[PDB]
């Protein structure tokens, strides 16, 4: 005596364990809703995804699920359950379940003005979790405000590993103006110059952009298109020094920068008048042009601005490094569906 239940767009087949559905969001890659978790009496967040039609959609699903299930950390969202049909043939949509988190950084910065206390705390939690992911040789590659979940009690947890992958520094070099998929406003300068984003330094840059954005409730470098994003970065940072030209071997990247007029660095304090100086000093180190000089995660956690929370022994690392034997492109949608099936088998009764 009941029903399957539909939200707004379409049906949600997740009974009987979860009920009382409420629409939350939907942005291309699935619809997010809020359900009631019977058994473990607590509300939860559940996302319906129908990726099998598209290749791209299938990669995003596998990375997220394989990574999330493998990771175990307080500042990274975990997967409680995964619903889908008993066979590959009957599987069209997958439902992933996570603890319910009232909001995210993106939604919170639209109206609330974070105080220094809350900024410092949120930055710490961001870095604590990043230390764990980097320690497993993984790069999130798409850290942004909407990727950070927040409880009402301020516990912050990272969540979108759709474009995440295994480090791999040896193959980071690429040509000038190489296409990229991760969110524009958070891409480091080298992405547009000579990098594919295969090193840990790329997440740090994104984190710094999230620091700045927390400090003034608006994107630090809001580019409108590919090369405009680098124009925004260079606008504030100034012209890159000549003295240190670490990397940047391809002549096209070097020549482009070399053809810009000299532009001086806009001082941090000028952009953020009323803001702790220690926070600004870290911000500087996180947003340094040169990716080799850029500060790394553990080093960031040890910065004076974060001294109230810093404690190495309470900042766990992964028990074992992550291995992605699936390759970037190469892998048809069919096998991806199989891996997804296999990856999610543990949640089937048995
Ligand atoms: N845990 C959450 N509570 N409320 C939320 N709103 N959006 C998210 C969320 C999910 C998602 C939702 C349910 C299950 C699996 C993935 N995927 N995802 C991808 C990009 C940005 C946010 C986000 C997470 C939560």
């Amino acid at each position: 005596g009941a029903g399957p239940e539909m939200v707004r767009g379409q049906v949600f087949d997740v009974g009987p364990r979860y009920t009382n559905l409420s629409y939350i969001g939907e942005g291309a890659y699935g619809m997010v809703c809020s359900a009631y978790d019977n058994v473990n009496k607590v509300r939860v967040a559940i996302k319906k995804i129908s990726p099998f039609e598209h290749q791209t959609y299938c990669q995003r699903t596998l990375r997220e699920i394989k990574i999330l299930l493998r990771f175990r950390h307080e500042n990274i969202i975990g997967i409680n359950d995964i619903i889908r049909a008993p066979t590959i043939e009957q599987m069209k949509d997958v439902y992933i379940v996570q603890d319910l988190m009232e909001t995210d950084l993106y939604k919170l910065l639209k109206t609330q003005h974070l105080s220094n206390d809350h900024i410092c705390y949120f930055l710490y939690q961001i870095l604590r979790g990043l230390k764990y992911i980097h320690s497993a040789n993984v790069l999130h590659r798409d850290l942004k405000p909407s990727n950070l979940l927040l409880n009402t009690t301020c516990d912050l947890k990272i969540c979108d590993f759709g474009l995440a992958r295994v480090a791999d520094p040896d193959h980071d070099h690429t040509g000038f103006l190489t296409e990229y998929v991760a969110t524009r406003w958070y891409r480091a300068p080298e992405i547009m110059l000579n990098s594919k984003g295969y090193t840990k330094s790329i997440d740090i840059w994104s984190v710094g952009c999230i620091l700045a954005e927390m400090l003034s409730n608006r994107p630090i470098f809001p580019g409108k298109h590919y090369l405009d994003q680098l124009n925004h970065i260079l606008g504030i940072l100034g012209s890159p020094s000549q003295e240190d030209l670490n990397c940047i071997i391809n002549l096209k990247a070097r020549n482009y920068l070399l053809s810009l007029p000299h532009k001086n660095k806009v001082p941090w304090n000028r952009l953020f008048p009323n803001a702790d100086s220690k926070a600004l000093d870290l911000l500087d180190k996180m947003l340094t042009f040169n990716p080799h000089k850029r500060i790394e995660v553990e080093q960031a956690l040890a910065h004076p601005y974060l001294e109230q929370y810093y404690d190495p022994s309470d900042e766990p690392i992964a028990e074992a490094p992550f291995k992605f034997d699936m390759e970037l492109d190469d892998l048809p949608k069919e096998k991806l569906k199989e891996l997804i099936f296999e990856e999610t088998a543990r949640f089937q009764p048995g």
